[PDB]
């Protein structure tokens, strides 16, 4: 199958042109745990945003052009991405704006992260209906002295 994995502030709002304004290590750890041992696939943007091959996972980064860091995996398609993390339980899909918009549809799994932040940005999460989705998981944490916002993970699979 198929998931996403974000963290959305209100409004969706997945990405800014710089980092976001947000210290929130509980979550980065809720992504790790979430996407280890899978095959993550992003888009360029979100690759440079990462900076390095995120370890213990097969990371794809979909780009028009052919591939500049031989450390990880270059495809230049939907169909090309899916077929180069080979027959596995779980592909996740970790961003950003145009590549969550194309696997939304084929998506049966969302892993969302909702931040108590009233933020501005240039990216966001596709809309998705929620009577589509059953809400399998939700956990709630206030912002504390490590985490400057509140935030509350959710798992949704598709009906
Ligand atoms: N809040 C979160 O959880 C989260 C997660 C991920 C990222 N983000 C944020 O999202 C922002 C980036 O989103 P974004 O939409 O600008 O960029 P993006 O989706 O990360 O990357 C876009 C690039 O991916 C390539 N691409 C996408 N689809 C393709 C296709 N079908 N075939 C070939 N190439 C394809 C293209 O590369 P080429 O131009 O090389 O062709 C394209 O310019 C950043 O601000 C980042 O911090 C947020
Ligand atoms: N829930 C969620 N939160 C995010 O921050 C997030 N970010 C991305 C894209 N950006 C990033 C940026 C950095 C790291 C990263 O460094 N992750 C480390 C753990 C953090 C750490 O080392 O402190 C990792 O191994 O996954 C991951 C994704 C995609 N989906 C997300 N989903």
């Amino acid at each position: 199958m198929i998931s996403l994995i974000a963290a959305l502030a209100v409004d969706r709002v997945a990405g800014m042109e710089n980092a976001m304004p947000w210290n929130l290590p509980a979550d980065l750890a809720w992504f790790k745990r979430n996407t280890l041992n899978k095959p993550v696939i992003m888009g360029r943007h979100t690759w440079e945003s990462i900076g390095r091959p995120l370890p213990g996972r097969k990371n794809i980064i979909l780009s028009s052009q052919p591939g500049t860091d031989d450390r990880v995996t270059w495809v230049k398609s939907v169909d090309e991405a899916i077929a180069a993390c080979g027959d596995v339980p779980e592909i996740m899909v970790i961003g950003g704006g145009r590549v969550y918009e194309q696997f939304l549809p084929k998506a049966q799994k969302l892993y969302l992260t909702h931040i108590d932040a009233e933020v501005e940005g240039d990216t966001h999460f596709p809309d998705y209906e929620p009577d589509d989705w059953e809400s399998v998981f939700s956990e709630f944490h206030d912002a504390d002295a490590q985490n400057s916002h509140s935030y509350c993970f959710e798992i949704l699979e598709r009906r």
